C-alpha cells in the first residue's frame, strides 16, 4: 500500500435512492459561450440511469457517492491500485459545485471507510466562491479542527518534524500571491506556520510564469493536476524535468499528475481538443513512466472517478443504448486501469526507496 501516491477523488454523485434526485449523472451539456456555435451541438440534462454525463459507464452504475457500499467498493478498489492516499475533492459546509450539492456532511462518514481499508483522507481545496486568503485560514482550521484527530486524516511524515497535513488549491493562480504570503509566509498577517493549523500547501502551476508566484505566495509545492498531455505548461510530460529541477533548487515538493486519457464531450461537445484516447493503457503507461522519470518525492492520479472528464481509473463496463455506444477499457477488463496502477505504484515504492541521502551507495 503506497502512501507516496494520492489520486483525486469526487464524492458529489447522487440518485434517487439515496439522495431522493440524480446528482451530476444528469450533468447538464455546458454552452459554447458563443450562441452560433452552441446551437449546432446537443442541449439539456442526461436522464439517467441510462443516459449519463460521461463517454463511459460504471459498474456501480449511476452511484450515490452516499452510498455506505459504493464507498466500500471504492476504498476495495484503490487498496487494490496500491493508492494509499484519496484527495477528496472538497467545498466549505453548505456550499457545493455549480452541478452539484453540498459534500462536507460526507467527509467523515468517508475517513471511517478508509480507515477500515487502511487508506488516508488529504483534502483537494476547489475554487469555492470568494475564496481568499482569510476564510482559507477559516476552512483550513474547520478541516483540521473536526477531522486532524480522525486516524484516517492524512499527514506527511518527514522522518523529522511533526507529520503535516497536505491542502491541494485547486486554481490556487486566481488569488494574488501577496494574499497568499498573508497565510503561507512566517511573517504573514495570518501565517498558519508553526502553528496548530500548518500544513503543506500544494499550488496549481499552469503556466510557466506561475513558478514565481507560487514561490512568492510562499506554497510548499507544486502540482499540475490536468490528465491531457498538451493541455497547459504543467500538464505537459516533457516540461516535468524542468518543473522537478524548480521544485529542488527552492526546497517545493514537485507532484505530478498522471491521467490514464481524457474526454468530456458528453458535456462540453466543443472540447475535441482535449480528448486523449486511452489506446488500451499505453497513454496512462506514458504518462507514470515521465512522472517516475523525474524521481519525484509524491505522484497524483487524475481521477480515480472524474466521470465527466473520461479521467476515471475506477471499474467501467461496456453500454450501448438506442442513441449512445458507451467507450470501455475492451479488449482488457474493468479493472485494467485498477491494474496497471498497482503495477506501476510497486515500481514506484522501489524505486522512491532509493532517493534519500542516507540510502545511497558507493
Ligand atoms: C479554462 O478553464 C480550465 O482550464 C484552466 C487551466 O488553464 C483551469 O485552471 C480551470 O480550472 C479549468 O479547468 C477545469 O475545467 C477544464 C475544462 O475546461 C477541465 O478540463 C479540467 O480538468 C478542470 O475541471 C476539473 O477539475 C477541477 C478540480 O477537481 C474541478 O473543479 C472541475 O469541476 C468543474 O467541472 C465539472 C465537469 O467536468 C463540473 O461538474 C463542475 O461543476 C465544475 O466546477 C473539474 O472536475
Ligand atoms: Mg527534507
Amino acid at each position: 500500500l503506497n502512501n507516496y501516491l494520492h489520486v483525486f477523488y469526487y464524492s458529489w454523485y447522487g440518485n434517487p435512492q439515496f439522495d431522493g434526485k440524480y446528482i451530476h449523472w444528469n450533468h447538464p451539456v455546458l454552452e459554447h459561450w458563443d450562441p452560433r456555435i452552441a446551437k449546432n451541438y446537443p442541449q439539456g440534462r442526461h436522464n439517467p440511469p441510462d443516459d449519463i454525463g460521461s463517454s463511459f459507464y460504471p459498474e456501480l452504475g449511476s452511484y450515490s457517492s452516499r452510498d455506505p457500499s459504493v464507498i466500500e467498493t471504492h476504498m476495495r478498489q484503490m487498496r487494490s491500485a496500491s493508492i494509499g492516499v484519496l484527495a477528496l475533492s472538497w467545498y466549505p459546509p453548505d456550499v457545493n459545485d455549480e452541478n452539484g450539492e453540498p459534500t462536507d456532511n460526507l467527509v467523515p462518514t468517508i475517513l471511517d471507510k478508509a480507515h477500515k481499508y487502511n487508506l488516508k483522507v488529504t483534502f483537494h481545496i476547489e475554487p469555492y466562491s470568494n475564496r481568499d486568503d482569510q476564510n482559507m485560514y477559516k476552512n483550513v482550521k474547520y478541516i483540521i479542527d473536526k477531522y486532524g484527530n480522525h486516524p484516517a486524516f492524512y499527514r506527511y511524515k518527514t522522518k523529522t518534524g511533526n507529520a503535516l497535513p497536505m491542502f491541494y488549491v485547486y486554481d490556487s493562480y486566481i488569488t494574488k500571491p501577496e494574499k497568499w504570503a498573508n497565510l503561507l509566509t512566517t511573517s504573514g498577517s495570518r501565517s498558519i506556520r508553526n502553528s496548530p493549523y500548518d500544513g503543506l500547501f500544494i499550488a496549481l502551476l499552469v503556466e510557466e510564469k506561475h513558478k514565481y508566484d507560487i514561490l512568492q505566495s510562499g506554497f510548499d509545492g507544486i502540482y499540475t493536476y490536468f490528465a491531457t498531455n498538451g493541455f497547459t505548461y504543467g500538464s505537459s510530460h516533457q516540461n516535468w524535468a524542468s518543473l522537478k529541477l524548480f521544485c529542488d533548487k527552492y526546497n517545493l515538493i514537485f507532484i505530478p499528475s498522471v491521467g490514464p486519457g481524457y474526454i468530456d464531450t458528453s458535456i462540453r461537445p466543443w472540447n475535441t481538443q482535449n480528448t486523449r484516447n486511452r489506446i488500451n493503457g499505453k497513454y496512462y503507461e506514458i504518462g507514470l513512466s515521465a512522472a517516475l522519470q523525474t524521481r519525484p518525492s509524491l505522484i497524483s492520479i487524475t481521477s480515480f472517478n472524474q466521470w465527466h472528464e473520461g479521467t476515471q481509473i475506477e471499474k467501467a463496463v461496456p453500454k450501448r443504448t438506442s442513441n449512445t455506444v458507451y467507450l470501455d477499457y475492451r479488449p482488457h477488463k474493468p479493472g485494467l486501469y485498477l491494474e496497471l496502477t498497482r503495477k506501476w505504484s510497486e515500481k514506484y515504492s522501489k524505486e522512491r526507496a532509493t532517493y534519500a541521502l542516507d540510502r545511497q551507495l558507493p
